[PDB]
């Protein structure tokens, strides 16, 4: 019978966190469990984890501890706004809920009908942005651009991208083609961060060709009936 370290069993705690975040599609929990209930007395269940991650992003309010618990090895709490959760295979910087100004989460459970289709451009120009959704901004002096992402709803595929994700719920490095993963945080639904920032470093010749693959929303008033309307097109976005 193996048991796990005090930064062992950590570790993999984060990796349960991560993986629930939906930060991870991977974990290494074994041994956790025995691990929660020496050095936390408790019993390390998804119910558990679901309600540190509420509590951590949402709803807890005094000073917290490395564990994600709020007001052994863990009766120390931390003032300022930050955990590193760290499993080794992966890390996240994230913020607590106590350490912004209001909530910076949205609500994706809500129905929405479907933003309807209509044709437009396969290739969009990074200087004219026309999509509502995200907004770019060109650091030349640094050979850096940031992406923001005003409706983090819409998906963001990233393609031979090497990218830094900046937000006010947590921050991390993603290094893979696809779907932007954001931490997703259950609290009578499904919560995920109400905007965020791609960061993207030229001077790595590593994204050379990035390109960024997404669903280019319209807002416009139809003029016969006056009222709101909004559509997309899916559009490619090329970095470098
Ligand atoms: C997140 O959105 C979901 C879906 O809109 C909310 O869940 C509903 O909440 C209402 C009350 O506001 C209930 O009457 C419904 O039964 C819930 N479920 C569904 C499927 O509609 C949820 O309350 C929202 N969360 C927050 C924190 O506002
Ligand atoms: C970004 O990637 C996602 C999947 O990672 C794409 O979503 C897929 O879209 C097709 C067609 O709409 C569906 O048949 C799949 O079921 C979807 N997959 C998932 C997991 O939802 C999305 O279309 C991509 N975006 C762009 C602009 O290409």
């Amino acid at each position: 019978e193996i048991i796990l370290t005090l930064s062992q069993g950590l570790k993999k705690y984060y990796g349960k966190i991560l993986r629930l975040l939906q930060l991870t599609l991977e974990e290494d929990t074994e041994g956790l469990l025995e691990w929660c209930k020496r050095n936390l007395g408790l019993d390390c269940d998804d119910t558990f984890f679901q309600k540190r991650i509420e509590e951590f992003f949402i709803t807890g309010e005094g000073h917290f501890n490395e564990v994600l618990q709020f007001r052994e090895p863990f009766k120390s709490y931390f003032a300022k706004g930050f955990l590193s959760i760290d499993s080794g295979y992966y890390s996240a910087k994230c913020y607590s809920g106590t350490s912004n100004s209001g909530l910076q989460l949205i609500n994706i459970t809500r129905h929405s009908t479907r933003i309807v289709d209509t044709p437009g451009p396969k290739i969009t120009n990074l200087k004219t942005i026309n999509c509502i959704n995200l907004k770019a901004s060109i650091f030349k002096e640094h050979r850096e651009v940031e992406i923001n992402v005003l409706l983090p709803q819409v998906a963001v595929n990233l393609s031979n991208c090497h990218v830094v994700i900046k937000s006010h719920v947590c921050d991390y490095s993603l290094d893979i083609d696809g779907a932007v993963r954001l931490p997703h945080i259950y609290h009578e639904g499904v919560f995920i961060p109400g905007t965020y920032k791609i960061v993207i470093d030229k001077k790595n010749k590593l994204n050379d060709r990035c390109t960024l693959f997404t669903d280019c929303v319209i807002k416009g008033r139809e003029v016969r009936k006056g009222q709101s309307v909004l559509r997309q097109y899916k559009t490619e976005i090329r970095i470098g």
